[PDB]
């Protein structure tokens, strides 16, 4: 039968099914298209789910959430031991592994985040079998784009805890990109930037796409930013308001301070459609009836700093993406909070006035492109940049990826040391700075320079592409007009989409070591005599 998509959430969880040319995000046993992400643990059963956070007051040392947050890490890593302050329930080492340690049934017992998030998505499969009414197996699960291999691996084992084969695991990004269609768009590249404020965490990514293969440029935002911060400032804003206006500090009762939150929370969705919304709760404390009204005005003045704090990632992943505002094709909105109006209007007013991709709703988005890609999983421009070895060994792009041919592009290069007689020019296709990380497709000589001291010697070197796709690399000496040339074929098959992503995402995977790397050798424009990968 179809595979599903799931957004894995830190929060919540979705499950999207591409059926009849159309997604559809189904609904749990509660009505509920979204699910909590939350496990609970009591003296008679295991709760998943809505039933976990609808019990979280009365159990909160049991009830687990935020695995998302210690899948495929270490106890010792310092996300970890601060995340950790802020949580009920207890966090264990278990030979470097951290554990959620909690009581079930009268019994300690201690269960690794890989274990919690196989119970979420045991859950999600559920939900998606009840709705199809057959097994479900095949799933493709999201995770954020700044997440490393262990916790890839680790999300995928939590699939398969769970019985699903997860057919591939995708970038959150990458996921609302093909929701929106924007890898459906042949042409020149488009660079895409996805501004995700929900579930607990702000993520801003910046994709470039051409011929359906999509590369991180840039990833930035803030881990610790949601809609509970917005909350917290109109539940504050309401405990000054009472004491100012009845002398009373609500904040020693808990169970009036989740009555305020629980209706600020309603209150901050009626602003996104109201310019004001009422607070009516009848005896919030001594008896005390508390009613008013906020502005929406005044709620975008309570979070006036964390709205306008969301442009600072945007401005860093251009700033990384080397990349200004105006060269941005497509903005995507994800996330719930990206409904408030203030946020639209800040990242609108950013970029220029520039429409807003937010028809789909921005929490299920992520799932959508999910499902989209799980049904494809079920059934001219360049692939990759084209440089030659500069001396250390150092990649140096003549033709970025993303290039419509046919093309032609010319750099000029100079000796390394001293009297040098020749170059040797040796053609590299691939994304990592370094030679040895990269494809090696062909070499020539160029010998007879005249002997000059380093860096006198002017060499072109001219990288040519026909329609066909066929490279010639030719070599002068800018000195004698001598030259030599390689022919370069273009077997069709030589690479798969599949191997061109391998090669992109070997990049994303190496980004800091490669951009850290590149600032090592002085020259960038000097050619040995020799194969810096052959040296010994
Ligand atoms: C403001 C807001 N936040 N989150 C959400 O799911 N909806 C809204 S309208
Ligand atoms: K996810
Ligand atoms: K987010």
């Amino acid at each position: 039968g179809p595979a599903v998509g799931i957004d894995l959430g830190t929060t919540y969880s979705c499950v999207g099914v591409f059926q009849h040319g159309k997604v559809e995000i189904i609904a749990n046993d509660q009505g509920n298209r979204t699910t909590p992400s939350y496990v609970a643990f009591t003296d008679t059963e295991r709760l998943i789910g809505d039933a976990a956070k609808n019990q979280v007051a009365m159990n909160p040392t049991n009830t687990v959430f935020d695995a998302k947050r210690l899948i495929g890490r270490r106890f010792d890593d310092a996300v970890v031991q601060s995340d950790m302050k802020h949580w009920p329930f207890m966090v264990v080492n278990d030979a470097g592994r951290p554990k959620v340690q909690v009581e079930y049934k009268g019994e300690t017992k201690s269960f690794y985040p890989e274990e919690v998030s196989s119970m979420v998505l045991t859950k999600m499969k559920e939900i998606a079998e009840a709705y199809l009414g057959k097994t479900v197996t095949n799933a493709v699960v999201t995770v954020p784009a700044y997440f490393n291999d262990s916790q890839r691996q680790a999300t995928k084992d939590a699939g398969t805890i769970a019985g699903l084969n997860v057919l591939r695991i995708i970038n959150e990004p990458t996921a609302a990109a093909i929701a929106y269609g924007l890898d459906k768009k042949v042409g020149a590249e488009r660079n895409v930037l996805i501004f995700d404020l929900g579930g607990g965490t702000f993520d801003v990514s910046i994709l470039t796409i051409a011929a359906g293969i999509f590369e991180v440029k840039s990833t930035a935002g803030d881990t610790h930013l949601g809609g509970e911060d917005f909350d917290n400032r109109m539940v504050n804003h309401f405990i000054a308001e009472f004491k100012r206006k009845h002398k009373k500090d609500i904040s020693e009762n808990k169970r009036a301070v989740r009555r305020l939150r629980t209706a600020c929370e309603r209150a901050k969705r009626t602003l996104s459609s109201s310019t004001q919304a009422s607070i009516e709760i009848d005896s919030l404390y001594e008896g005390i009836d508390f009613y008013t009204s906020i502005t929406r005005a005044r709620f975008e003045e309570l979070n006036a700093d964390l709205f306008r704090g969301t442009l600072d990632p945007v401005e860093k992943a251009l700033r990384d993406a080397k990349l200004d505002k105006s060269q941005i094709h497509d903005i995507v909105l994800v996330g719930g909070s990206t409904r408030i109006p203030k946020i639209q209007k800040l990242l609108q007013d950013f970029f220029n006035g520039k429409e807003l991709n937010k028809s789909i709703n921005p929490d299920e988005a992520v799932a959508y492109g999910a499902a989209v890609q799980a049904a494809i999983l079920s059934g001219d421009v360049t692939p990759l940049s084209l440089g030659i070895e500069t001396a250390g060994g150092v990649m140096t792009v003549l033709i970025k990826r993303n290039t419509t041919i046919p093309t032609k592009q010319t750099q000029t290069f100079t000796t390394y040391s001293d009297n040098q007689p020749g170059v040797l020019i040796q053609v590299y296709e691939g994304e990592r700075a370094m030679t040895k990380d990269n494809n090696l497709l062909g070499k020539f000589e160029l010998t007879g320079i005249p002997p000059a001291p380093r860096g006198v010697p002017q060499i072109e070197v001219t990288f040519d592409i026909d329609a066909n796709g066929i490279l010639n690399v030719s070599a002068v000496d800018k000195s004698t007009g001598k030259e030599n040339k390689i022919t370069i074929t273009n077997d069709k098959g030589r690479l798969s989409k599949e191997d061109i992503e391998r090669m992109v995402q070997e990049a994303e995977k190496y980004k800091a070591e490669d951009e850290k790397q590149r600032d090592k050798v002085s020259s960038k424009n000097s050619l040995e005599s020799y194969a810096f990968n052959m040296k010994a």
